[PDB]
């Protein structure tokens, strides 16, 4: 894009692979946004791998950094994107940070990816310490303008469990109620209208006109499911979601469409090469499932629409 | 490019700005290389700012990561790019790592940016602890395939001081002697044939034919000096350098030309905006001088040649 948009993305960093800031920075950059990256952690790779070693930051390490920026008077953003953290102290502090910033720039938008767990093999389990659920639930979502939760995470926040599209739609109403005006469930089990081989994603948006009226947007999408478990997809999503909604602040359908389309492309590209390195009748390993970002540069920049959002 | 090239870049990371891995990753990426980033440090910004806070890694923290990669068997590269470190332990280990990799892969190329100091305001001073000079001088350069030293650093390594083009050409010879076969002094004071308002850069390359003959390449370049002190330029250079020489392994002139051209563009773009935010008759601050990476995406991908290298 051509306007001056700065984004303070606070997420995980992996030496190898695309997950965390690693999966979010490129997209936003090739998209035109100026990114300020704070890495909550530095691991060798993502925990999906059998082994993973690395380091983590605590509230003080985050303070040091922001203080640094603070001291130089360069703490001015237009957006804020947050993700992976294992430190409740760290997360809490972000909230304080986000707010001081929203005080300076009332126009700031805070995209929150409530990264806590995975909804795989049925219902799920979190992949971060439990002490964050409360923090995300009570201090973070409140102050978020856009959330990109997991069916799982989304159940985790609203404290319920989805078993129908409706039930889903309610959690989005509820979630909104907690703060965000734009809410997206990146995916879920909901018995898609067609095929078990299809992922469904729901996105709600609520706006208050200067006349008091509240214009509501509700969209459902059926994505073509890939026979694999990728990691970092969520992060790429939000990062791109942050870019399209900026383009179409009142077009959740469109913003989500581009976004999920880019998503499809990237993913199709990945599984292709993945199955190539694994061989026929052999399952791609997490290492072989890393997102083929660089290769998808053009698709990210201008994704052809391959998913048409249905307006509920 | 269209082949599978992985690069293990080990350098500094700044939350805000383009410097260290922040300045090196994007270029290599939009250029086609698959990057693996290890951040030797994470600071708010670059030390050129009045204040800077952040954390640093030590040999153990680097080991962790390497071990992490090791354990998963993904410690396989085609290149290695190294830069900013303040830890001699860190630097040393990097070497051991480099060697273990060169054993596994004899075709690996190690680009080494001997980042230690600045040659500004006449003669300079290092911006890193002294204990690194020895390490760079005795353990790193020996094993490097391509160095991109600072007139200052270059002096620092060969232990001398340049006061003529010759004096320069010698040091490159001396440098080669220590190990690298491709050597580049990104810049120096040498009284350019035209203008004080011109930066001179010298690039030497030495190849050993299968017939025993040693083909030598020597090129000098006159760059148009910008009325400012940027930071991260060096890092950008090496990264791009790493990319063109990969394209033209036997065309130091060409590889250098593209790179430096890109450099010019990027830089021209930067000083322009910079002076805009500072105002007429007011000097751009280090914050206002951050490279305009993103904005230069296209120029990086295909830089028009605006500097013609002279073949000494
Ligand atoms: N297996 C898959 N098949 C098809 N699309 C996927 C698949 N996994 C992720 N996606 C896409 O990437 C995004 C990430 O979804 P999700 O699995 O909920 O991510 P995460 O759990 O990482 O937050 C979704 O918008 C979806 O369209
Ligand atoms: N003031 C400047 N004017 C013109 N070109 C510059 C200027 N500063 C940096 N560059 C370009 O960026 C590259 C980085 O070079 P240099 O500044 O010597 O390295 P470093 O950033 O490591 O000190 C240079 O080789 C040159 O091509
Ligand atoms: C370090 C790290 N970051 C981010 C993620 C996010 O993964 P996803 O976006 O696919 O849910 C994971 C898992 C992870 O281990
Ligand atoms: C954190 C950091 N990284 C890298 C550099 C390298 O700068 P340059 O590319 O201008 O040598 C500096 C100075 C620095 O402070
Ligand atoms: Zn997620
Ligand atoms: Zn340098």
């Amino acid at each position: 894009m051509e306007e001056e948009c700065r984004v303070l993305s606070i997420q995980s960093h992996v030496v190898r692979g695309y997950v965390g800031n690693r999966a979010a920075t490129f997209p936003l950059q090739v998209l035109g946004f100026e990114v300020d990256a704070v890495n909550s952690v530095q691991f060798s790779n993502h925990t999906g791998y059998s082994h993973w070693k690395g380091q983590v930051l605590n509230s003080d390490e985050l303070q040091e950094l922001y203080d640094g920026l603070k001291l130089n008077h360069v703490n001015q953003y237009d957006y804020v994107l947050t993700g992976y953290t294992r430190d409740k102290s760290f997360l809490a502090m972000v909230v304080d940070i986000v707010q001081e910033l929203k005080q300076q720039n009332p126009r700031l938008v805070y995209v929150c990816d409530p990264v806590m767990g995975d909804q795989r093999n049925g219902e799920g389990a979190m992949y971060v310490p439990d002490d964050l659920l409360p923090v995300y639930r009570e201090k973070v979502v409140p102050v978020a303008d856009i959330i990109t939760p997991n069916q799982f995470e989304a159940e985790l926040l609203t404290g319920r469990k989805i078993h129908s599209q409706e039930e889903a739609l309610e959690v989005m109403d509820m979630l909104h109620s907690m703060g965000p005006d734009t809410v997206v469930i990146t995916s879920s089990n909901l018995l898609s209208p067609r095929g078990s081989d299809y992922l469904m994603a729901l996105g709600s948006q609520r706006t208050r006109a200067p006349d008091g009226s509240v214009v509501t947007q509700r969209i459902r999408m059926e994505m073509h499911k890939v026979d694999a478990v990728f990691v970092g997809t969520g992060d790429l999503f939000a990062a791109m979601l942050l870019a399209w909604t900026h383009k179409h602040p009142n077009n959740l359908k469109v913003a989500c469409e581009k976004t999920v389309s880019a998503m499809h492309h990237v993913l199709q590209r990945t599984i292709k090469c993945a199955k190539a390195k694994s061989g026929e009748g052999v399952k791609p390993s997490p290492a072989q499932l890393e997102l083929r970002m660089v290769q998808s540069k053009k698709d990210i920049e201008s994704p052809e629409i391959v998913v048409q959002a249905t307006v509920l």
